[PDB]
């Protein structure tokens, strides 16, 4: 029925791009509109400038003042370095001008040359025409900046203003009689932004001067917002000292101001299809399978122009502003609808050489997504991100209420619902306390769109939305073209607080929400049933301080591969063998889980606090993304950390990487030298557990006892035996240097503790105890607790350096280990080439323990401790006591 022309016109009002498919049509309209704006700008600027001097130097002590909506705001003065030093506003049908410094008191000094242009700008403010004289004694209200100095400035520019002698900012009758309001940052008013806007809308011209030099100003920001302008970033003009030179021409300033925050060349390119056919892709590089193209000539400049558009639209997304409910946003509306229209046409996969036109146009459209609206369109093809299930997910007509717990002060947490593609969702938050909140969609890192890899432009570049700010008790309506996992983004929260999320129009992905310390068997059954229905492409799991955001087919693949399709057993292992294993090893205070009897008892014997939230609360969330692609490689560090293989509760990588989140500097030998070592206790512990509890032998050659021994025996023969071992074991700075040999130091203490306790099952408690000890060392009141912690001799809390040249880690390890074992461990530290400070050595001497003579635990397997052998290193070095497993040695 309706033509595309008709669909476009209605879409411009409503934001409803559902039926809009002709991108070329929208693009012609955008071209006309961008040309309207350039014509309107250039006539205004040309009228302002004429052949007057363009010289304007605001100095280092000044601020940049930027436009926002390109249809109604624009630069006035752009320096040679491209910084906007003053801007013009026609917002709300008004007239305003804003400068980054108080130019009015410089019109007889540094900026005498600017005075004639300033007079034309005032004529434009007062009369709407830069060549129309002001009346003699025209009434000017000056508020928030020195009145006499401002009025004298205007006089020295050849104007004849008279003091209005009333306040046109705060008094609406004064406004109606006044010809101009001049504002500075000393102003007082109720609802300053709205008040400025009201005056502007009513037809009072406004001239703002920034009065705080290179300092930012909240009052300044609020005035600018009322004008529809933007305070520049921190530091102002302090570094660049940008200025407009005397040599600047009318033509050039008209061109720069007409072009600012506009891209007619891009719009033409779109309209004509003139996408670049000859990028030199040979200049792309690849790194562990990911191709990037930063050095392809021309490409960065193009990508940065597309970033401008993305940044301009995302500024509205972030503040929860609906462009279609804001008057005079036509250019931006047209960009948004153009990109929605492209999205009806996208087809995957694309390749950077084979499909230059579709690839480049998509590259642009993907950058332009308006989330805050009452209606919109789904992208037709979701490629490697999702498919028909995501597209068809049902949504709730009624409002659902969700209670979320924030585990730390800052981060994000899964809400447990999705936006469905093209479907309006409404959301709000209540009972936030002092937490600052936003909503976001999806968790993908941008490297997981592999668009520069051959034929892998197969999903949107920006699956994760901007963070959309929320206010207590105010609803926001969203439509996403992709659908997505809703996240609650938070800062300034109180660990353990809750937030109430009310949402209407959301879909319900399979979501497993383990309730801390409560029975979960119903939640699991409900999750399994949701998976069985197979109505989603994405699922989430929240289990303790871990949240998993996962493509269903990837998780299904892991369950099918390693669990024979048994979703229950997979979940149990994920919760227990993976997650709980790690958090319990690190000794955190886990709801409704007591410490084991041996840990309980040792904590009482040491008289320690091993249970308070104050000291041992669970840390903030570690997120895991499971997807077809990762930020880097086939999996990548971070938070979230990314992986593409699935999700393996028994995996080495999963626990190694979780282990990074749980590292602490005071348990690292030589700082960064243990940056890939001290986290290894997590996967090692898990493998020890897996071999015992399941009979499966994983990664059984990780701990290189044999070569650690070789290096120790060779090193200790040197004149300085500690330095000799240090050189051989800890000196190499390579990321995974001597990884297996350094790990063997960490396990020494496990075998020692098992022997000391006379219980082969207790060995790993030493690491849980050191963790407990360290968090007290880190946060307990020093004078009151140092004796219990074995730090009696220290006037102050030790340092927390992670540097390889620091002894902070070595020292605390030496003290914790000596104190817990109740033996002086200096001789085994020396054996391993590990130096400690004089302070720490004195503390160990203070304990008055018997030395533990140097010792070394040797094994020819990592996971099976029953064969470990204890070597006395105190008088010499015995021969390595093992053959190699399943090996034929030389006769
Ligand atoms: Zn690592």
């Amino acid at each position: 029925m309706a033509t595309q022309e008709e669909i476009l016109d209605a879409a411009l009002v409503s934001g409803d791009s559902s039926q809009l498919t002709d991108s070329h049509l929208v693009a012609l309209r955008l071209q006309q509109q961008v040309e309207r704006i350039r014509q309107t700008r250039t006539q205004l600027l040309d009228g302002l400038y004429q052949n007057l001097s363009q010289a304007y130097d605001p100095g280092a002590a000044s601020m940049w003042v930027l436009p926002a909506n390109p249809d109604n705001t624009l630069p006035f003065l752009i320096g040679d370095k491209g910084r906007v030093l003053a801007s013009l506003s026609l917002e709300a049908g008004g007239r305003g001008l804003a400068y980054g410094t108080n130019v009015l008191t410089q019109l007889s000094g540094t900026n005498a040359a600017h005075a004639p242009l300033l007079k034309r700008a005032v004529q434009w403010l007062v009369n709407g025409d830069p060549g129309a004289a002001t009346a003699k004694d025209f009434k000017v209200s000056v508020v928030g900046v020195d009145k006499t100095a401002a009025l004298n400035g205007l006089k020295s520019a050849g104007l004849q203003p008279a003091d209005a002698a009333c306040n046109a900012l705060t008094d609406a009758s004064c406004a109606s009689t006044s010809k101009l309001l001049v504002l500075g940052n000393g102003a007082s008013a109720a609802s300053l932004s709205a008040t400025v806007r009201a005056r502007l809308q009513a037809g009072l011209p406004i001239l703002f001067v920034h009065t705080n030099g290179w300092n930012q100003s909240s009052t300044g920001q609020q005035i600018l917002a009322g004008l529809g302008l933007q305070e520049g970033p921190y530091g102002g003009n302090y570094w660049d000292k940008d200025r407009v030179p005397s040599s600047r021409t009318r033509t050039r300033s008209v061109e720069l101001g007409g072009a600012y925050g506009q891209d007619p060349a891009l719009v033409q390119q779109i309209v004509d299809g003139s996408w670049r056919t000859d990028y030199d892709w040979s200049k792309c590089t690849s790194y562990v399978g990911r191709t990037t193209c930063d050095d392809v000539p021309g490409l960065s400049d193009f990508s940065k122009r597309v970033d401008v558009l993305k940044g301009a639209l995302d500024a509205y997304n972030q503040k929860a502003q609906n462009l279609f409910a804001l008057p005079g946003t036509t250019s931006l509306r047209l960009w948004l609808l153009w990109a929605d229209a492209v999205r009806q046409n996208i087809r995957y996969p694309m390749d950077k050489a084979a499909d230059t036109a579709r690839f480049q146009e998509t590259f642009v459209a993907d950058a332009i997504v308006g989330y805050v609206r009452e209606a919109g369109a789904a992208q037709k093809e979701l490629g490697s991100y999702a498919g028909q299930r995501q597209q068809s997910m049902p949504v709730s007509g009624s409002e659902e209420t969700l209670t979320l717990t924030l585990p730390s002060a800052q981060g994000f947490t899964a809400i447990g619902r999705m936006a469905a593609p093209g479907k309006r969702l409404s959301i709000r938050i209540e009972d936030a306390g002092q937490a600052s909140l936003a909503v976001g969609l999806n968790t993908q890192r941008i490297g997981s769109t592999r668009l520069w890899n051959t034929r892998q432009y197969d999903r949107p570049r920006f699956l994760k939305s901007p963070d959309i700010k929320l206010q207590a008790n105010q609803s926001v309506a969203l439509v996403s073209p992709y659908g997505g996992l809703l996240q609650l983004v938070y800062s300034g929260a109180t660990p353990g607080q809750t937030v109430t999320v009310k949402v209407t129009g959301a879909a319900s992905q399979p979501f497993l929400d383990i309730q801390p310390g409560e029975d979960s068997s119903q939640a699991i059954a409900d999750f399994i049933q949701a998976l069985d229905a197979d109505k989603a492409d994405w699922l989430e799991i929240r289990s303790g301080s871990v949240e998993v955001h996962a493509k269903v087919e990837k998780v299904r693949g892991s369950i099918d591969k390693d669990y024979g399709g048994d979703v229950q057993r997979f979940i149990r292992e994920l919760n227990e063998v993976f997650i709980d294993d790690a958090y319990t090893l690190a000794g955190f205070a886990i709801p409704n889980q007591a410490k084991t009897p041996a840990i309980q008892q040792e904590c009482a014997a040491r008289g320690w606090d091993c249970d308070s939230e104050t000291l041992h609360k669970l840390p903030g969330t570690q997120h895991i993304n499971v997807d077809q692609y990762a930020q880097c490689g086939g999996g990548c560090s971070g938070n979230p950390y990314d992986q593409t293989w699935g999700l393996n509760p028994r995996g080495w990588g999963e626990s190694h990487e979780l282990g990074h989140n749980l590292q602490v500097n005071r348990l690292k030998v030589y700082g960064g030298r243990s940056g890939e070592i001290s986290n290894q206790i997590f996967p090692l512990h898990k493998d020890w557990r897996v071999l015992r509890e399941f009979g499966q032998n994983l990664d059984d050659t990780r701990v290189n006892y044999r070569n650690a021994y070789n290096l120790i025996v060779a090193g200790r023969a040197e004149a300085d035996p500690l330095a000799g071992v240090n050189k051989r074991l800890w000196e190499d700075p390579g990321t995974y240097a001597l990884n297996g040999e350094r790990m063997a130091f960490y396990t020494q203490w496990v075998h020692y503790w098992a022997d000391l306790k006379n219980d082969p099952l207790q060995g790993w408690d030493i690491w849980t105890l050191l963790y407990l000890h360290q968090r007290q060392v880190d946060k307990s009141d020093w004078d009151a607790n140092k004796a219990a912690l074995g730090y009696g001799t220290y006037a102050q809390r030790p340092g927390n350096s992670g540097d390889a040249s620091s002894t902070d880690g070595n020292d605390n390890l030496l003290l914790g280990l000596s104190w817990l074992t109740q033996r002086d461990q200096r001789p085994t530290f020396a054996l391993w080439g590990i130096r400690t400070s004089a302070a720490a050595q004195a503390q160990v001497a203070a304990y008055g323990f018997a030395e533990q003579p140097a010792f070394f635990y040797a094994n020819n397997r990592t996971n099976e401790y029953s064969t470990v052998k204890l070597l006395d290193m105190s008088q010499g070095s015995p021969a390595w006591p093992f053959p190699l497993e399943h090996h034929h040695h030389h006769h």
